[PDB]
């Protein structure tokens, strides 16, 4: 009728349960020889093992309705293959059975280690960390899809704000990796799971302990990657209200847009996080729904901040001609906001056809645009250097800052 | 007495003799044996001969009061081993002589290229685009100083925005590339050369063709990565205006800005292409100078902007505690506005304290303001899809943006 997950939580406080468990699931996952419900199962047994209890958070959140989660207490054994059992009675095969040239296995990249079992607080922290970090990245690459700047950008954002977080020491393989991307492509179980927990750690009161707050790092930046280019689209394709927008062309995409915002719209408050869940989603909200009306916004969208820098519109159905469109559509706009704001003013039509031209150079001259705001800055900041000179500060608010650089 | 720099030009208005010219100096450039000056000579040949009259360009442009130029007029030459000559007379030898296992030799990568002269305006026209292309995309380089986001980025922009006028075919060795890296490095004429051209390309009126808009493009990515890291810290380091600049370890600091600004203020017009021009003026204006200050703007700026995504502090000198305290003035001062906008209302400060902590937490939460700002985006849009739908589009606007997208 249902579908089960056996999922393994720790049986008592103890660190060494905890780490050996820890040990043990993925050593598990890595076994080239494991079913899918059963690594679905040690994973989420894995990623919720960041909390003092697992199986209440897995018990609390877990919101999916075509299967049943029954959570297993393990605890050390000295008598079993593996060091652990379960409870209670003598299901020690349950326990054995269940973890069953070594090179068909994923493990480290780095072959010296042997185990991760640990008996101190700090040091668990820094292998459940690391470990943690390299899985939730992956969900991140499955949602950013085309995008290959992330393995880059995110790695790269961990590596250094998290250090000596998150260690190189506890590099898995590709091969241990893929079993993971592999099982979040394939269970939409996980998925919900793991969005759930995104859920949790977002609505957390506190007070969020290192692992938490990275955690919660990783999930802003899938969060907005997930529904850019969507968003990017709206912002400078429609709302800019230009009138290339009645092209012929457009008429098509235009419409599925209205069916992608109020989809979305009927999504809720889970609506983010639906290209997370299913890639269909993801891919049906993605720039190819309406490639054209995306250049054209992506042009509108340069044209329009002079930014560039961290725009990516290195992809196959981008149609540079819509590009221009777009750019050209916004100097066109500025032309007529001066025409506008001239005749407001008293002045004549004839003398306003002039302004217009002026306005549209004015907006073209990006490299001005750039001069001005720099000049304009450092003005800025001269004035406040300046002022601080003068009025200088309030040693209450210097003493404030002092308590807070501290923590 | 004073140095000058020998530079050929076009002799006749001829295609044949332009591009049998640019085939010549390439084939210049990658002799392994010749000379800086003499190289740096061909360069400005060669980045000079998307004009009609290259020489009256030089001329009128080249703003270098330790150097002279002397302008070299060539033309055809079925006499000479090279197909070219002086005017004027007997001046072959100087011909010969100035172009003197063929492996120490740049070239281009694809070995099936005989010689790049040709008898068409459009197919000189790809030729020289491409390789001028190659040429500025290494000043950006030089400027971008430790990013490499931009090797890839600008390729990729290039790639992307330029085809069919950037070919495969005309791509150049690394070791080609690598002569004209050192020149540039090593030659403050020919980077002053560059920064006129910069100049002159932005002061032109038009109907800019195809290989100066993109030239020009290069340009703009140039001028704003040149200073970003400087505007950035003033930005949100300083014009933020936090309690956190009080404190005594930005003291050195905040000046060294203010003697970068007040240099920068002093270099008029020129300020912003300074960092291009000497590479110690892009070293001292670099975060290395002012690294905490810098990683406290990186956090307020994310903080502030909830954005992420397409920054980059994977650099030696980044100390992320000061990014997580950028980050918590940011909040502090959120709690602040709201305290405040609280009391004007008629609210106590005991009941403003409460609305002080709700706003920092209405901060810190991100993926909550991603959530707001994309619901918000597509309300918006469903706004500007009936508004369309009810009042559409004046056939004259369309008829104006079907003229538009025509060209």
């Amino acid at each position: 009728i249902k579908h089960i997950i056996i999922v393994p939580i720790p049986g008592d406080s103890s660190i060494t349960t905890r780490s050996r468990l820890l040990d043990r699931l993925v050593r598990l996952i890595g076994n080239p020889d494991v079913s899918g419900p059963k690594l679905t199962g040690a994973l989420i047994g894995i990623l919720s093992l960041f909390v003092e209890s697992p199986g209440q958070l897995i018990q609390r959140i877990t919101d999916d309705p075509d299967v049943s989660i029954r959570l297993l207490e393990v605890v050390q054994s000295d008598q079993s293959q593996s060091g652990l059992t379960f409870a209670s009675t003598n299901m020690e095969d349950e326990a054995d059975q269940y973890f069953s040239d070594q090179s068909r296995f994923g493990w480290f990249e780095n072959k010296e280690i042997s185990d991760i079992e640990v008996q101190d607080p700090e040091g668990f922290n820094m292998i459940l960390g690391t470990i943690l970090a390299q899985i939730w990245v992956l969900l991140a690459k499955a949602v950013t899809a085309p995008d290959t700047a992330a393995d880059s950008e995110l790695r790269r954002w961990i590596k250094y704000t998290q250090q000596r977080r998150v260690v190189g020491e506890f590099r898995l393989e590709r091969k241990w990796l893929d079993v993971v991307r592999n099982r979040i492509a394939e269970d939409l179980s996980l998925r919900r799971f793991m969005v759930a927990l995104i859920l949790d750690i977002k609505r957390t009161p506190g007070n969020k302990p290192r692992i938490a707050e990275m955690i919660c790092d990783i999930d802003t930046y899938i969060v907005e990657a997930g529904l850019a280019s969507f968003i990017l689209t709206i912002k400078f394709g429609i709302e800019t209200m230009y009138p290339a927008l009645g092209l012929h062309e457009f008429a098509g995409e235009l419409s599925t847009l209205e069916s992608l915002m109020n989809l979305y719209q009927q999504m809720g408050e889970t609506a983010p996080y639906m290209v997370i869940l299913e890639n269909s989603i993801q891919n049906k909200f993605s720039a190819g729904s309406y490639p054209l009306l995306w250049s054209y916004a992506m042009g509108v969208g340069v044209e329009l901040e002079n930014s560039m820098g961290g725009l990516n519109f290195g992809r196959s159905y981008f149609d540079p001609a819509y590009f221009r469109l777009g750019q050209e559509m916004v100097r066109r706009s500025a032309g007529k906001v001066s025409s506008t704001l001239a005749s407001e003013l008293g002045i004549t039509a004839e003398d306003a056809r002039l302004v217009s031209e002026i306005a549209m150079h004015t907006t073209e001259d990006k490299i001005s645009r750039m001069a001005e705001e720099q000049a304009r800055h450092v003005k800025n900041g001269l004035e406040c250097i300046r002022a601080l000179k003068a009025e200088p500060i309030g040693s209450l608010a210097i003493e404030e800052a002092m308590a807070a650089w501290s923590e």
